[PDB]
């Protein structure tokens, strides 16, 4: 896009505050910024906040959200939608013009690992340019497993393909396929979609503990076979909601889109693989490492 | 195929009549017709009735289904497998030769969303050159929510390829996803599988209104990551069993086959997409629109 | 492979043997062996014990295991990863050199129905070559429906590609999909991932049977739409662990990894395919058949 040539804006942090009981005021922007999605290749994002996926939001179980979008793209439009709201597309999913902001408001009623992404056609093109992300909305009474969790991460699988190539989005294999960590406090991790980060910077943990992962599989195009190498899950939430809970899964499937909180222990010190057990996927990327430690450290 | 070329069948209307408290007859043909899959594109499909997918089928769980199959295609066998019964597959599915007709007896004894299609081999080549369709068992108990349901549409999901190659139908990449329609009263919308209809004429529902889809992804080849825009599926049932009862789901996967009831809210007046969430599918045809107004008519 | 080239092991039984009421010696080769995958078809597969997939092996909840690995491979190093365990990878899954033998301790302490497979890099050039199978866990208390289960068999889908090609198993489709059979028992048949064997030889039941089959897709990348044809599944577990229980499904959708314990009634005599749902999968082999005799003989 010759109006993107030489573009590459500075990524801005995601504005967030409380005004009251059940509301919250979140802005985003919709940037264009580069990230280095394996060693030495560049992809030029469209992106919320100049991350990919964008930064992880985090609400409770009926906040509403007075949501500001501020498109910095000079060009291409763009637009939200939160799969968490209840909202109508054609009035509070609408695009957001070059240089201009928008503002929408809608509730979050259901608890959950949600998706969100632009909502702007050709919406295959802006998802797989990188405009997507995950909103976690916490359940009001938690989960029954809450007491027994040590430790929390966030990770998110996306898919990348050639650059802007629409055919390729259609039609073509992945190019790459790659998890995300987002921060749940500041000290944790908080990553962009690439092959390399979470091997050479695993995700910590120590030996005997419980741990949560909210899970979301972005896509745009392919499913996941979600499985931890050397472990089984002792308790799994589908798309998050407490109700859903199965027990002692394997691998857990998710749809493009799909999210899950998944539990399970960590019983020997050492490394353990992450995967998508669609092992195509996981020579292509899709491999994160955790680190058990006898302190929890290193 | 040289007996099919200028063979273009015109629709038949389902023949159906209960002939007992517990036993129905159903009648149904196998034809050659032309469908328009996309704007100037004619498929010339091989139906049940002159539909792709063919014709609804409701009935009631535990009825006996007196089938027959009238096959009018002048040359190639057709047979009909009904996922909803309990069958011997090389006694009961068996091809029908052309014109003539064959009468099968057996037992739908389990409520849900089913899969119909033809059995003859390659069931692949019938399958995806349009013989498939959708059998509603309805539960004896009803659905637990039925009295929160103010409105019910039929959507299904499939695939075309190239035409009847069988290379493309083994290796290749849909040419077209598309959803359609089934009339579960006159009145509803009654549609083929192409990429425009439920686009350019919505369903229609009303601001506050609880929607039932009764949902089923026939294939051939690929899953479906089913999601309404701009809304949370309250309760979902797999395969339209009530026992198998998840709440709060963003999006649906679906096997190829498989099949569900779901059941959401819409809040606000606009227009409303339905997706396979697999959005390289979406881009290649499968979104309907759903258009909620503040009285329910447009 | 050079070193591979007219190497060609003699299958090796599995040595298994109890040593105490809750510990198991179990005992595998890594092995070099050919395999007629298609007619006319050899595929110098890396294996377990001379088989693709290896050998079932059986164990209690609870249990823990005693692992010795024997590499017979002259150069490529290899080792396991059983799904079933709790353990370090990086210290318990480690690789095995040529000639050397590696013994390894961990328990089993979740019932189900998992896969194991190679975990040696690039794990998907393992798994693709034949290094796969399944290790059920049986549950301290049973299923709930132990009592009207009257035959049980396992079935396996892998896929295999053009030899050896990490291009092809990373970007291409499936050359075949297959089912296999393992022997619960002796007695039973127990064959190898091939597109003919359980036709030509099919499984046996008798007319009004309750059938279990305990079932995992072990990819390596695609997912599976699990059909028997002529009947419904009565009861699921997920997994086959006995909490994760649905019933009434058509079709039962399988992640890479996935298992499932299902359960079915065959009403009448005849043949009964049995498939992936995904029908370019069952075209390139992935039909079984179950032959239901009026004695459970044929
Ligand atoms: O309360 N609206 O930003
Ligand atoms: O065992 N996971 O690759
Ligand atoms: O009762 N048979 O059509
Ligand atoms: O939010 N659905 O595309
Ligand atoms: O008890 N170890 O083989
Ligand atoms: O009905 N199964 O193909
Ligand atoms: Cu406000
Ligand atoms: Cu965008
Ligand atoms: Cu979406
Ligand atoms: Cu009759
Ligand atoms: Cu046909
Ligand atoms: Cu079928
Ligand atoms: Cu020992
Ligand atoms: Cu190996
Ligand atoms: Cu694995």
């Amino acid at each position: 896009i010759a109006a993107h040539k030489g573009v590459n804006q500075a990524p801005v942090p995601l504005k967030m505050e409380r005004v009251g009981p059940h509301d919250v005021h979140i802005e985003m922007t919709a940037q264009i910024t580069d990230i280095e999605i394996d060693k030495g290749k560049i992809y030029k994002a469209w992106t919320f906040n100049g991350q990919a996926p964008g930064p992880l939001v985090v609400v409770n179980e009926g906040d509403t959200i007075h949501f500001t979008l501020k498109n910095m793209d000079p060009v291409v439009p763009h637009s939200m939608d939160f799969h968490a709201v209840h909202a109508s597309p054609s009035k509070d999913f609408i695009d957001v013009m070059p240089n201009k902001s928008g503002t929408f408001t809608y509730p979050a009623n259901k608890p959950g690992v949600f998706m969100y992404h632009a909502g702007t056609k050709p919406v295959l093109q802006h998802i797989a340019n990188g405009m997507h992300g995950v909103i976690i909305v916490k359940p009001k009474n938690g989960y029954p497993t809450d007491k027994e969790v040590d430790r929390e991460y966030v990770l998110i699988q996306n898919e990348w393909y050639k650059y802007n190539d629409m055919n390729d989005f259609q039609n073509g294999v992945p190019s790459y396929v790659v998890f995300s960590s987002k921060a749940l406090k500041p000290g944790d991790p908080n990553t962009n979609g690439d092959t390399f980060t979470l091997k050479e910077k695993p995700l910590l943990a120590k030996v005997g503990e419980k741990i949560r992962l909210y899970i979301n599989n972005v896509g745009p195009n392919e499913v996941s076979s979600f499985h931890v190498v050397g472990t089984v899950f002792d308790d799994v939430y589908l798309d998050g909601n407490p109700n859903n809970h199965l027990q002692g899964m394997q691998t857990v499937m998710l749809p493009a889109s799909g999210g899950a909180v998944v539990e399970f222990t960590v019983t020997r010190p050492g490394t353990y693989p992450i995967v998508t057990h669609q092992f195509n996927h996981a020579q292509k990327g899709a491999v994160a490492m955790l680190k058990v430690t006898e302190t929890g450290e290193d």
